[PDB]
Protein backbone atom coordinates (compact mmCIF):
# COMPACT_ATOMS: atom_id res chain seq x y z
CA UNK A 1 0.00 0.00 0.00
CA UNK A 2 2.32 2.70 -1.36
CA UNK A 3 1.91 6.26 -0.10
CA UNK A 4 4.57 8.18 -2.07
CA UNK A 5 3.98 6.80 -5.57
CA UNK A 6 1.45 8.65 -7.70
CA UNK A 7 -1.07 6.34 -9.39
CA UNK A 8 -1.98 8.84 -12.21
CA UNK A 9 1.62 8.53 -13.33
CA UNK A 10 1.78 4.73 -13.01
CA UNK A 11 -1.58 3.88 -14.61
CA UNK A 12 -3.72 5.20 -17.44
CA UNK A 13 -7.39 5.04 -16.41
CA UNK A 14 -9.70 3.90 -19.23
CA UNK A 15 -13.46 3.27 -19.39
CA UNK A 16 -15.46 2.22 -16.35
CA UNK A 17 -16.06 -1.54 -16.27
CA UNK A 18 -18.74 -1.42 -13.60
CA UNK A 19 -19.48 -0.42 -10.03
CA UNK A 20 -17.90 -2.77 -7.51
CA UNK A 21 -17.93 -2.76 -3.74
CA UNK A 22 -17.22 0.74 -2.31
CA UNK A 23 -16.22 2.56 -5.52
CA UNK A 24 -16.01 2.81 -9.29
CA UNK A 25 -13.91 0.32 -11.26
CA UNK A 26 -12.02 1.17 -14.44
CA UNK A 27 -10.18 -0.68 -17.10
CA UNK A 28 -6.66 0.69 -16.99
CA UNK A 29 -3.15 0.43 -18.41
CA UNK A 30 0.01 -0.18 -16.41
CA UNK A 31 2.21 2.41 -18.11
CA UNK A 32 5.43 0.49 -17.33
CA UNK A 33 4.38 -2.88 -18.82
CA UNK A 34 1.37 -1.84 -20.98
CA UNK A 35 -0.60 -4.68 -19.38
CA UNK A 36 -4.31 -4.09 -18.88
CA UNK A 37 -5.36 -3.88 -15.20
CA UNK A 38 -8.60 -3.28 -13.31
CA UNK A 39 -8.55 -0.15 -11.14
CA UNK A 40 -10.95 0.44 -8.28
CA UNK A 41 -10.94 4.02 -6.98
CA UNK A 42 -12.47 4.54 -3.52
CA UNK A 43 -13.03 8.00 -2.08
CA UNK A 44 -12.01 7.64 1.57
CA UNK A 45 -13.80 10.85 2.55
CA UNK A 46 -17.00 9.13 1.36
CA UNK A 47 -16.27 5.97 3.42
CA UNK A 48 -17.49 5.70 6.99
CA UNK A 49 -17.06 2.35 8.74
CA UNK A 50 -16.26 0.82 5.34
CA UNK A 51 -12.52 1.52 5.53
CA UNK A 52 -11.97 -1.49 7.80
CA UNK A 53 -13.80 -3.78 5.35
CA UNK A 54 -11.72 -2.39 2.47
CA UNK A 55 -8.48 -3.10 4.33
CA UNK A 56 -9.64 -6.60 5.28
CA UNK A 57 -10.42 -7.46 1.65
CA UNK A 58 -6.98 -6.15 0.58
CA UNK A 59 -5.26 -8.29 3.23
CA UNK A 60 -7.11 -11.44 2.17
CA UNK A 61 -6.39 -10.88 -1.53
CA UNK A 62 -2.71 -10.23 -0.83
CA UNK A 63 -2.47 -13.66 0.84
CA UNK A 64 -3.94 -15.49 -2.15
CA UNK A 65 -1.57 -16.91 -4.76
CA UNK A 66 -3.78 -19.05 -7.01
CA UNK A 67 -4.59 -19.16 -10.74
CA UNK A 68 -8.25 -19.35 -9.55
CA UNK A 69 -8.27 -16.08 -7.56
CA UNK A 70 -8.07 -12.65 -9.21
CA UNK A 71 -4.56 -11.39 -8.55
CA UNK A 72 -3.98 -8.30 -6.41
CA UNK A 73 -1.15 -6.05 -7.59
CA UNK A 74 -1.17 -3.32 -4.92
CA UNK A 75 -2.88 -0.16 -3.70
CA UNK A 76 -2.08 3.53 -3.59
CA UNK A 77 -3.37 6.57 -1.78
CA UNK A 78 -3.57 9.82 -3.79
CA UNK A 79 -5.05 12.74 -1.84
CA UNK A 80 -8.36 11.34 -0.59
CA UNK A 81 -8.63 8.44 -3.08
CA UNK A 82 -7.51 4.84 -2.59
CA UNK A 83 -6.55 3.13 -5.86
CA UNK A 84 -6.72 -0.66 -5.84
CA UNK A 85 -4.98 -2.40 -8.76
CA UNK A 86 -5.99 -5.92 -9.74
CA UNK A 87 -5.71 -8.39 -12.60
CA UNK A 88 -7.97 -7.49 -15.53
CA UNK A 89 -10.09 -10.38 -16.83
CA UNK A 90 -11.38 -9.52 -20.32
CA UNK A 91 -14.00 -12.24 -20.60
CA UNK A 92 -16.35 -10.55 -18.13
CA UNK A 93 -18.29 -12.23 -15.34
CA UNK A 94 -20.14 -15.54 -15.63
CA UNK A 95 -23.34 -13.55 -15.02
CA UNK A 96 -22.54 -11.42 -18.10
CA UNK A 97 -22.06 -14.57 -20.15
CA UNK A 98 -25.63 -15.69 -19.38
CA UNK A 99 -27.16 -12.79 -21.34
CA UNK A 100 -27.23 -14.17 -24.93
CA UNK A 101 -29.12 -17.29 -23.81
CA UNK A 102 -28.83 -20.47 -21.78
CA UNK A 103 -25.57 -22.26 -21.05
CA UNK A 104 -25.27 -25.91 -21.96
CA UNK A 105 -24.28 -28.43 -19.33
CA UNK A 106 -20.68 -28.68 -20.58
CA UNK A 107 -20.28 -24.94 -20.04
CA UNK A 108 -22.02 -25.13 -16.64
CA UNK A 109 -19.83 -28.02 -15.50
CA UNK A 110 -16.65 -26.36 -16.73
CA UNK A 111 -17.43 -23.14 -14.86
CA UNK A 112 -18.47 -25.01 -11.71
CA UNK A 113 -15.30 -27.14 -11.88
CA UNK A 114 -13.07 -24.05 -12.02
CA UNK A 115 -15.03 -22.43 -9.18
CA UNK A 116 -14.47 -25.63 -7.19
CA UNK A 117 -10.74 -25.40 -7.86
CA UNK A 118 -10.78 -21.88 -6.43
CA UNK A 119 -12.86 -22.99 -3.42
CA UNK A 120 -10.58 -25.97 -2.87
CA UNK A 121 -7.69 -23.50 -2.85
CA UNK A 122 -9.35 -21.07 -0.44
CA UNK A 123 -10.67 -23.68 1.99
CA UNK A 124 -7.31 -25.44 2.05
CA UNK A 125 -5.88 -22.03 3.02
CA UNK A 126 -8.53 -21.74 5.80
CA UNK A 127 -10.32 -18.97 3.92
CA UNK A 128 -14.00 -18.56 3.03
CA UNK A 129 -15.00 -16.64 -0.08
CA UNK A 130 -18.44 -15.75 1.40
CA UNK A 131 -19.98 -14.34 -1.80
CA UNK A 132 -19.94 -17.07 -4.44
CA UNK A 133 -22.31 -16.10 -7.28
CA UNK A 134 -22.11 -15.76 -11.05
CA UNK A 135 -21.41 -12.01 -10.88
CA UNK A 136 -18.30 -12.66 -8.76
CA UNK A 137 -16.85 -15.23 -11.18
CA UNK A 138 -14.63 -13.56 -13.78
CA UNK A 139 -13.25 -15.07 -16.98
CA UNK A 140 -10.08 -14.17 -18.81
CA UNK A 141 -10.22 -13.61 -22.55
CA UNK A 142 -8.75 -17.14 -22.79
CA UNK A 143 -11.59 -18.68 -20.78
CA UNK A 144 -9.75 -19.02 -17.47
CA UNK A 145 -12.22 -18.79 -14.56
CA UNK A 146 -11.33 -16.88 -11.38
CA UNK A 147 -13.00 -15.79 -8.16
CA UNK A 148 -13.43 -12.11 -7.28
CA UNK A 149 -15.24 -9.84 -4.80
CA UNK A 150 -14.89 -11.74 -1.55
CA UNK A 151 -17.73 -11.14 0.90
CA UNK A 152 -17.18 -9.04 4.02
CA UNK A 153 -16.19 -11.09 7.07
CA UNK A 154 -28.50 -9.27 -0.91
CA UNK A 155 -29.57 -12.65 0.46
CA UNK A 156 -30.26 -14.93 -2.54
CA UNK A 157 -26.97 -16.87 -2.44
CA UNK A 158 -26.64 -16.95 1.37
CA UNK A 159 -26.63 -20.23 3.25
CA UNK A 160 -29.35 -20.53 5.92
CA UNK A 161 -26.81 -20.81 8.77
CA UNK A 162 -25.15 -17.60 7.55
CA UNK A 163 -28.54 -15.86 7.77
CA UNK A 164 -29.20 -17.26 11.27
CA UNK A 165 -25.48 -16.85 12.23
CA UNK A 166 -20.56 -21.07 10.00
CA UNK A 167 -17.56 -22.30 7.99
CA UNK A 168 -16.42 -23.17 4.46
CA UNK A 169 -19.58 -25.24 3.88
CA UNK A 170 -21.41 -21.92 3.44
CA UNK A 171 -19.45 -21.53 0.21
CA UNK A 172 -20.74 -24.93 -0.91
CA UNK A 173 -24.36 -23.82 -0.44
CA UNK A 174 -23.64 -20.61 -2.37
CA UNK A 175 -22.10 -22.80 -5.10
CA UNK A 176 -25.33 -24.79 -5.30
CA UNK A 177 -27.29 -21.56 -5.72
CA UNK A 178 -24.72 -20.51 -8.33
CA UNK A 179 -25.26 -23.83 -10.12
CA UNK A 180 -28.98 -23.02 -10.37
CA UNK A 181 -28.14 -19.48 -11.48
CA UNK A 182 -25.90 -20.83 -14.27
CA UNK A 183 -28.60 -23.29 -15.40
CA UNK A 184 -31.59 -20.94 -15.12
CA UNK A 185 -30.22 -17.40 -15.37
CA UNK A 186 -31.09 -16.29 -11.87
CA UNK A 187 -31.13 -17.67 -8.31
CA UNK A 188 -34.16 -19.13 -6.49
CA UNK A 189 -36.65 -16.56 -5.17
CA UNK A 190 -35.28 -13.87 -7.48
CA UNK A 191 -38.76 -12.45 -8.11
CA UNK A 192 -39.30 -11.78 -4.38
CA UNK A 193 -38.50 -8.87 -2.11
CA UNK A 194 -35.10 -9.45 -0.43
CA UNK A 195 -36.61 -9.16 3.04
CA UNK A 196 -39.02 -11.97 2.16
CA UNK A 197 -36.09 -14.12 1.01
CA UNK A 198 -34.31 -13.48 4.33
CA UNK A 199 -36.90 -15.54 6.18
CA UNK A 200 -37.66 -18.01 3.37
CA UNK A 201 -34.13 -19.48 3.11
CA UNK A 202 -34.10 -20.61 6.80
CA UNK A 203 -37.77 -21.56 6.82
CA UNK A 204 -38.16 -23.42 3.51
CA UNK A 205 -36.83 -26.70 2.22
CA UNK A 206 -33.68 -26.05 0.19
CA UNK A 207 -34.19 -25.06 -3.45
CA UNK A 208 -33.96 -27.64 -6.20
CA UNK A 209 -33.08 -27.22 -9.87
CA UNK A 210 -36.32 -27.40 -11.87
CA UNK A 211 -36.53 -28.01 -15.61
CA UNK A 212 -35.24 -30.46 -18.20
CA UNK A 213 -31.69 -30.74 -16.83
CA UNK A 214 -29.63 -33.90 -16.43
CA UNK A 215 -30.10 -35.87 -13.22
CA UNK A 216 -26.36 -35.52 -12.37
CA UNK A 217 -26.72 -31.73 -12.56
CA UNK A 218 -29.84 -31.87 -10.37
CA UNK A 219 -27.96 -34.12 -7.94
CA UNK A 220 -24.96 -31.78 -7.93
CA UNK A 221 -27.31 -28.97 -6.88
CA UNK A 222 -29.05 -31.15 -4.25
CA UNK A 223 -25.75 -32.20 -2.68
CA UNK A 224 -24.66 -28.56 -2.30
CA UNK A 225 -28.11 -27.45 -1.10
CA UNK A 226 -28.57 -29.39 2.11
CA UNK A 227 -29.82 -27.38 5.09
CA UNK A 228 -27.32 -29.35 7.19
CA UNK A 229 -23.79 -28.00 6.41
CA UNK A 230 -22.04 -31.18 7.55
CA UNK A 231 -24.08 -33.05 4.92
CA UNK A 232 -22.70 -30.83 2.16
CA UNK A 233 -19.66 -32.29 0.37
CA UNK A 234 -16.32 -30.57 0.32
CA UNK A 235 -15.02 -28.80 -2.76
CA UNK A 236 -12.47 -31.63 -3.16
CA UNK A 237 -15.26 -34.20 -3.20
CA UNK A 238 -17.42 -32.17 -5.59
CA UNK A 239 -14.52 -32.00 -8.04
CA UNK A 240 -15.08 -35.76 -8.42
CA UNK A 241 -18.85 -35.46 -8.78
CA UNK A 242 -20.22 -37.39 -11.76
CA UNK A 243 -21.78 -34.21 -13.16
CA UNK A 244 -18.35 -32.56 -13.19
CA UNK A 245 -16.50 -35.63 -14.43
CA UNK A 246 -18.96 -36.49 -17.22
CA UNK A 247 -19.54 -32.92 -18.48
CA UNK A 248 -16.62 -30.54 -17.81
CA UNK A 249 -14.20 -29.95 -20.68
CA UNK A 250 -11.16 -27.71 -21.31
CA UNK A 251 -11.61 -24.11 -20.18
CA UNK A 252 -10.35 -22.84 -23.52
CA UNK A 253 -13.69 -23.98 -24.99
CA UNK A 254 -15.29 -21.17 -22.97
CA UNK A 255 -13.87 -18.63 -25.43
CA UNK A 256 -16.84 -19.51 -27.64
CA UNK A 257 -19.07 -18.33 -24.82
CA UNK A 258 -17.06 -15.09 -24.56
CA UNK A 259 -17.28 -14.45 -28.32
CA UNK A 260 -21.01 -15.23 -28.31
CA UNK A 261 -21.31 -12.51 -25.66
CA UNK A 262 -19.51 -10.03 -27.95
CA UNK A 263 -21.77 -11.09 -30.88
C1 LIG B 1 -14.62 -7.24 -16.18
N1 LIG B 1 -13.28 -7.63 -15.78
C2 LIG B 1 -12.79 -7.39 -14.56
N2 LIG B 1 -11.55 -7.80 -14.32
C3 LIG B 1 -11.10 -7.61 -13.07
C4 LIG B 1 -11.85 -6.98 -12.08
C5 LIG B 1 -11.45 -6.71 -10.73
C6 LIG B 1 -12.23 -6.03 -9.87
C7 LIG B 1 -11.83 -5.79 -8.46
C8 LIG B 1 -12.27 -6.64 -7.45
C9 LIG B 1 -12.00 -6.36 -6.12
C10 LIG B 1 -11.29 -5.22 -5.75
C11 LIG B 1 -11.03 -4.91 -4.33
C12 LIG B 1 -9.93 -5.42 -3.65
C13 LIG B 1 -9.77 -5.13 -2.31
C14 LIG B 1 -10.70 -4.33 -1.68
C15 LIG B 1 -11.77 -3.83 -2.42
C16 LIG B 1 -12.77 -2.89 -1.81
N3 LIG B 1 -11.94 -4.12 -3.72
C17 LIG B 1 -10.83 -4.38 -6.76
C18 LIG B 1 -11.08 -4.68 -8.09
CL1 LIG B 1 -10.34 -3.69 -9.30
C19 LIG B 1 -13.51 -5.48 -10.32
O1 LIG B 1 -14.18 -4.69 -9.67
N4 LIG B 1 -13.93 -5.86 -11.58
C20 LIG B 1 -15.28 -5.46 -11.99
C21 LIG B 1 -16.25 -6.20 -11.09
O2 LIG B 1 -17.55 -5.69 -11.21
C22 LIG B 1 -18.45 -6.31 -10.27
C23 LIG B 1 -18.46 -7.83 -10.45
N5 LIG B 1 -19.15 -8.46 -9.32
C24 LIG B 1 -17.03 -8.36 -10.56
O3 LIG B 1 -16.23 -7.58 -11.45
C25 LIG B 1 -13.14 -6.57 -12.47
N6 LIG B 1 -13.62 -6.78 -13.70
Amino acid sequence: TNLKADPEELFTKLEKIGKGSFGEVFKGIDNRTQKVVAIKIIDLEEAEDEIEDIQQEITVLSQCDSPYVTKYYGSYLKDTKLWIIMEYLGGGSALDLLEPGPLDETQIATILREILKGLDYLHSEKKIHRDIKAANVLLSEHGEVKLADFGVATPFWMAPEVIKQYDSKADIWSLGITAIELARGEPPHSELHPMKVLFLIPKNNPPTLEGNYSKPLKEFVEACLNKEPSFRPTAKELLKHKFILRNAKKTSYLTELIDAHHH
